[PDB]
């Protein structure tokens, strides 16, 4: 109703005035492109596709969570997040697949079997202690990677063509176009109450600082490579 729709546009504006991981020209990473080599960006390129692969296991969390207090909606409407995350709008094959199998096919840069970092290891470890949380505050922080959707898709747009010479693969920019050419939030309004509010904008806040202190580490985690240890 009126009062979650205006909370979470809030939240959206938040993010939108105050995080600069997730402004094009202000993100970190865009900030050392003058600087940066092509191994640098591809190093963060490596980390970031862990992101989209362990997000659909915490999807899975948040969905036990929905479950478990009963918030069926909402656990139907992320059961369809993971399934078209896992491939059943695009033939079969996984999002992060199409990432990095274009990644590949495009740069040569091999992205499968990638470790995280200190700083990928860093974030995914702060992420579950969310997603460990209340129904309210995890459905906050399952909120964020919605909000922030966008945002990061079109700075990962940005890094990619700055790593190609040539056009990307065709198969990577249609992952792209479909996603830069509601349901969430209804479902998650026809069970949550008032006095819940504040959980899930604190599990919102939580998830979008975690994610910005990842894209900070990784941005110093890329350019020390050429560090001269003094």
């Amino acid at each position: 109703g009126m009062e979650f729709n205006h909370l979470t546009k809030q939240l959206n504006q938040l993010l939108a005035q105050d995080y600069v991981a997730f402004s094009i020209t202000e993100n970190p990473v865009v900030q050392m492109l003058s600087q940066a080599s092509f191994a640098q960006i591809a190093y963060v390129m490596q980390q970031y596709s862990i992101f989209p692969k362990e997000l659909v296991g915490f999807t899975e969390l948040a969905r036990r969570k929905a479950l478990g207090a009963g918030w069926n909606g909402v656990a139907q409407e992320l059961q369809e997040n993971i399934d078209e995350e896992m491939g059943s709008t695009t033939g079969g094959i996984s999002h992060y697949t199409l990432l990095a199998d274009g990644l590949e096919e495009g740069l040569g840069v091999a992205v499968k079997n990638t470790m995280p970092s200190v700083a990928t290891s860093k974030l995914l470890r702060t992420v579950l202690s969310l997603f460990d949380r209340q129904v309210d505050y995890v459905l906050g922080a399952t909120y964020a990677i919605e909000a922030t959707s966008i945002p990061e898709l079109t700075l990962i747009v940005k890094l990619v063509e700055w790593l190609h010479e040539g056009a990307i693969p065709k198969d990577l920019q249609y992952f792209f176009s479909k996603h830069l050419d509601a349901g969430l939030r209804t479902s998650v309004a026809a069970y949550i109450q008032p006095e819940e509010f504040g959980e899930f904008a604190a599990g919102f806040r939580a998830m979008i600082d975690a994610m910005q202190v990842w894209w900070q580490e990784l941005a110093q985690e890329a350019i020390s490579s050429e560090v001269v240890l003094s």
